[PDB]
């Protein structure tokens, strides 16, 4: 009835900012595929549980400290791995 399968981000909401390697629309959609949910922009509310950024800036970190900020390396490599990877290695929000 229902796959389940490769549920990396099921209960994940994922938002993106600055530039990463692969673009935007492709990490979002590497989400999408495993079941998960994203976020277009936030306006400092509470709407996502995790952030997307290249590099993310220390005041920043204090900014995000209530979203799990990371790589874009963590929703590329947990989809070619198709399992769910510690987020805290890929952390830029610590």
């Amino acid at each position: 009835i229902s796959s389940q399968s490769s549920k990396i981000f099921k209960n994940c909401v994922i938002y993106i900012n600055g530039y990463t390697k692969p673009g935007r629309l492709q990490l979002h959609e590497m989400i999408v595929l495993h079941g998960g949910k994203f976020l277009h922009y936030l306006s400092s509310k509470k709407t996502v549980t995790h952030i997307v950024a290249s590099n993310l800036p220390l005041k920043k970190r204090i900014e995000f400290a209530n979203y799990k900020v990371v790589s874009p390396d963590w929703i590329v490599d947990s989809v070619k791995e198709a399992r769910l990877l510690p987020w805290q290695n890929y952390s830029l929000t610590s």
